[PDB]
């Protein structure tokens, strides 16, 4: 009914739609997870609704909406609809990176957002990928 992961917050990258074609997509994901996996911006940004680079979080699926919700607080700092993920993936070497890309509402730029996960990052793609399913069923 609810699925609940804690998860870091490792930042996003502007992605172009040339980046996101079929075929191209889990190169360009890849590429993402490994150019975050070091890497760290200690800038606060005031404006990334408190679920910016370097926090903790808890990465739920609930409602066919990805909720990113603080931990101490429980505020919902963040609900992406799982219907317009244009692209998830998983860190492919030496795993608990997830990744998913969408479209930010109020600047329309596609970034992809990168966790580090406490669980096999597979089981948070298996899970989404579930509820996908669920809405393609319904067509
Ligand atoms: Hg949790
Ligand atoms: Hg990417
Ligand atoms: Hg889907």
């Amino acid at each position: 009914g609810i699925k609940c992961f804690a998860v870091r917050s490792l930042g996003w990258v502007e992605m172009t739609e040339e980046e996101l074609a079929p075929g191209r997509s889990s190169v360009a994901v890849n590429n993402c997870i490994r150019q975050l996996s070091y890497h760290k911006n200690n800038l606060h940004d005031p404006m990334s609704g408190g679920w910016g680079e370097g926090k903790d979080l808890l990465l739920q699926l609930e409602d066919e909406t990805l909720k990113l919700v603080e931990p101490q607080s429980q505020a919902l700092l963040h609900a992406q609809p799982i219907i317009s993920i244009r692209v998830w993936g998983v860190g492919r070497d030496s795993e608990r990176d997830f990744a998913y890309v969408a479209r930010d509402k109020l600047t329309q730029m596609l970034k992809c957002h990168v966790f580090r996960c406490e669980a096999p990052a597979k089981n948070i793609a298996t899970s989404l990928h579930e509820i996908c399913s669920k809405i393609m069923a319904e067509l």
